[PDB]
């Protein structure tokens, strides 16, 4: 019944969504002007990536003021208008709560770093060097190198799981927890309907700061201590009591480090923590388990791995907790370029991934441009902006030489976060109609073929297929509330599953390959009668045997 169970969320990356004022940078009035597009697609919740003041070292995820906008986005007045405009359309708005860390340019850190007696000293995590001057331990940053940076003025290191310009907050300090709760109330009292909680898995530290054990492949290590800390769930339960229980809200945690048991801790309603989380396990199927090259040590797409991972999540949260459903966000490449065909079969592939995802139990998330089949960019490496890439090149290619330049370029072309961050493609005109000026990063060179304007003129578009999926969700309660059973589990091409609710069945059959495949219903389903709800090819309704063309996707309901 809860609105968030029945929602479809559209994720905006606002610097890349619409530039209303011509500076090349997407803005809050831009978002306003495109709200009717999102409403017409059908999404009823928007998640806005962070627009708070920030020096932009990590494109807004390094916050220097939680109570004001970054000037290129607009002012608080424009934010308040956006909240009001969202509400007027019967929609909800979720903001990005970034409270594992702040910018080093936040007033709190500028103060903390001055002296050991500063009142903000213990807002962050400061530790003495080892006796040889080296770092307190061997922990690494997610953006390469050490998780510790030295401050000459006070003789201590500070912790940062992310960039050196993202010092981690000290959640052991009650003053810090109180500062966070007051930020949350400020915005929720002003109409924000919930939060996406950035790196929420990291807020509790192992306060002994133990070294990782090692066998020798790397100097700095990112591992189990970087998430799922001993006080994590205590802190989120306190957040619930102090803040979330006082509002009609939605929460989604970006649960780095999460496995299915951790997800039950976050999401079981009886624990009074969060409503849902993002996991990375389905996004992690195409990296090697633990290479020094991390995410950049790529493996080919393995459908059986995807099936097994997603099924573990569907079954684990079937009757407790709640799933998020996503393949794209501002941190992930375009799924059709990563794992499918983004050329002659692009429309069929995009619709196929959409069908697998939207037929599951949980809340779907559509990332800007996914609904039109946006693709990875062919831009050269020198055009990429992401500090993750810049830092990984220097560590992996230049310094440690654990990847060649050619290997690393290839990996970036597949997984770079910037594939998600090139401007939204509105039309075929200059800069895809994203700006009249010069965009902050180039528009994908394929935009004249892939844009909203052409999609709305094509009844076979990916857009209309997404719009139909979202309508179907609203019409067929089985899509929200049904259980889940994987079918024909061993097929290396076909992802097929069944939902059941109140005597109805929903069969989802998707060929996630470029070659022909065959689905045969299991014996218990062979005498069912079906109506086809949606297909990405022209179709019929004898779903007991389906000869599947490349990327063919079908969803049928029992009648
Ligand atoms: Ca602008």
């Amino acid at each position: 019944s809860e609105w968030w169970k029945e929602a479809v969320v559209y994720q905006i990356y606002p610097r890349s969504f619409y530039d209303a004022n011509g500076d090349g940078f997407g803005d809050l009035q831009g978002v306003i002007q495109k709200l009717d597009y999102i409403k017409n697609l059908g999404a009823d919740v928007i998640w806005l990536s962070p627009v708070f003041d920030s020096p932009q070292d990590d494109n807004g995820y390094d916050i220097s003021d939680y109570k004001n906008m970054y000037e290129k986005f607009g002012t608080n007045e424009d934010m308040f208008q956006l909240i009001d405009e969202v509400h007027k359309r019967g929609m909800k708005i979720v903001m990005d709560l970034v409270v594992n860390h702040t910018s080093d340019e936040h007033a709190w850190f500028a103060e903390s770093r001055k002296s050991k007696d500063n009142p903000y000293r213990d807002y962050y995590l400061w530790k003495d060097p080892k006796p040889d001057g080296s770092e307190p331990n061997n922990w690494g940053s997610i953006f390469s190198g050490s998780a510790w940076t030295y401050d000459e003025g006070t003789g201590q290191y500070y912790l940062h799981y992310f960039s050196k310009k993202q010092p981690d907050l000290n959640w052991e300090n009650e003053a810090v927890r109180r500062e966070v709760y007051d930020v949350m109330r400020f915005w929720m009292d002003r109409g924000v309907d919930g939060w996406r909680m950035d790196a929420i898995g990291s807020i509790s530290k192992y306060t002994d700061f133990p070294d990782y054990e090692t066998d020798h492949s790397r100097s700095y290590i990112v591992g189990r201590y970087h998430s799922n800390g001993p006080r994590l769930h205590e802190f989120i339960q306190e957040m619930n009591r102090e803040v979330l229980s006082h509002y009609d809200c939605m929460t989604v945690g970006e649960a780095n480090g999460s496995d299915i048991e951790e997800a039950k801790k976050y999401t079981d309603a009886s624990r009074q923590e969060l409503n849902m989380i993002f996991t990375f396990e389905h996004m992690d199927i195409d990296k090697e388990q633990n290479s020094p090259n991390g995410k950049w040590q790529i493996k080919p797409f393995d459908l059986i791995a995807l099936k097994k991972t997603m099924t573990r999540w569907q079954t684990g949260l079937m009757n407790v907790g709640w799933n998020t459903l996503y393949f794209e966000n501002h941190d992930q490449p375009r799924v059709i370029s990563r794992w499918g065909n983004d050329r002659k079969l692009r429309k069929e592939c995009a619709k196929a991934f959409a069908t697998v995802l939207h037929g599951m139990k949980g809340t779907p998330f559509i990332y800007q441009g996914e609904e039109i089949g946006m693709v990875n960019s062919d831009m050269p490496l020198e055009m990429y902006d992401d500090l993750e890439i810049k830092n990984a090149y220097r560590e992996l290619v230049v310094e440690n030489k654990t990847m060649s330049e050619k290997e690393f370029v290839k990996a970036v072309m597949i997984k770079g976060r910037d594939h998600a961050r090139t401007p939204m493609q509105w039309d075929a005109g200059k800069h895809a109609g994203f700006t009249a000026g010069d965009p902050w990063i180039p528009v994908n060179s394929r935009y004249q073929d892939i844009n909203v304007k052409e999609s709305l003129e094509d009844q076979d578009s990916i857009f209309f297929y997404y719009q139909k999926l979202i309508q179907l969700r609203k019409q067929y309660k089985i899509m929200i509330y049904g259980d889940y059973q994987l079918l024909q589990e061993n097929d290396p091409q076909v992802f097929s599953y069944l939902r059941e609710y109140r005597g109805e069945k929903l069969l989802v059959v998707v060929n996630l390959s470029e070659e022909k495949a065959l689905f045969e219903a299991p014996p218990e389903l062979i005498h069912e009668r079906w109506k086809v709800l949606i297909s990405n090819y022209p179709e019929r309704a004898d779903l007991k045997s389906i000869s599947l063309k490349p990327y063919e996707a079908v969803m049928g309901i029992s009648i």
